[PDB]
């Protein structure tokens, strides 16, 4: 019986983003970008704010929506880390890159989200996946 | 409390690769390129082999190890599905795209794998995480 | 004789840029993320602003400097165009997607562009290489 | 009056390719995986053998085709060079990555290329624009 992996609370996120700009319009498929202009990251681990990013998202006419975005957080604390999205939305898969000696633990994480509320779709909850 | 997703067991890669080719040699880090040159898929949902596909990694002093791959699944019954693969090695984050009707699905899954083995770096287990 | 490409004066682009925020900072390189908040889009073809985008950038000890860039130009018409940046500064290559009837053409076209004045990094002229 | 860049004969590549793996048909457009099995590099600068190498591209009911492909060079000298290419087909933007002092100069470099012959899109020839 294959073993799983473990599963632990990482950080939430509130994203704020600006309006979709729709630059592939197509019976097929939407194609837009997204900048996110700000939001809050929580959690045991770190805090702090969203400094910027921006989303690329392709909205099927069969429903599914796969998106690539890339954000930048600074740390209460004053840590820069770069966060790598790529998602099958709702579900979002996330890498790290910092060099702060405190965070430097991200650059060796899987990390996983979802909004838990569907009807929120900009509040994230994230799972270290090992 | 937040609520963790669940793990459903989805696929084996049991990959062969051609030699690691170097290069970026330097006293930070090595970058390389791996062919895929194919392997056995197996799993309660699909089975198959891997036609083919290319991995490069960056492999710090600091003993981080970062891959990106893609590599073409074709199942028994003849259908085709891309994998994209993001890795902070040994944990590996997989996205789906296929057309085949039968495992259309794929496109809306977030999956993720690592060696249960890590002796064994090219058998993986892989989880569909929702 | 290899017979080379044609170059055709295609548009410029006057950006605006925020701080650079730097993630991985080490002896060997810098990596940075630094958002296009706007820009002035000119030329004989379309006219227009940069609504937004993000550049991911590695600066090497070794003075190359390696950029990746998105951003979203809208022109005076109200067409959406993404435009897509590699570049090996301060050489950029540059692809287009849009739906737009009138600019469909730029789906099919490779541009390069360099800041004519390398003082002044933040204006560049861009040519169609067919 | 823009001044427009030089350009100068960088190589020629001669590639074998495997089979198109169609993994994404619909009416709109088609997305295929396909292996570089290997290659002759040609030309004033670096001559040697394509290693390996994989190639993605979406072809639309458009006639547009946009690919991206990575594959290795490693020259008759035995210095490994990633060619990182991405096209809008039959127009393919280039960078390159090695760390051979010999080969080095190609990390600041843009290159362009297009099949001479457009029956024969298998041998390219390519351009140093700068």
């Amino acid at each position: 019986r294959p073993t799983p992996p473990n599963l632990e609370f990482l950080f939430s996120a509130n994203l704020t983003k600006g309006p979709a700009y729709i630059y592939d319009q197509s019976d097929a498929q939407i194609k837009a970008l997204q900048t996110l202009t700000g939001g809050i990251i929580a959690g045991p681990n770190f805090d702090g704010t969203v400094i910027g990013g921006t989303a690329l998202s392709t909205r099927g006419a069969d429903g599914t929506i796969r998106a690539d975005a890339h954000y930048l957080i600074q740390t209460s604390d004053g840590a820069n880390i770069l966060v790598t999205e790529s998602a099958a939305i709702p579900y979002v898969a996330v890498l790290f890159d910092t060099s702060s000696e405190k965070y430097n633990w991200l650059n060796n994480v899987t990390a996983w989200g979802t909004p838990p509320n569907l009807n929120e779709i900009n509040f994230l909850e994230y799972w270290q996946i090992e």
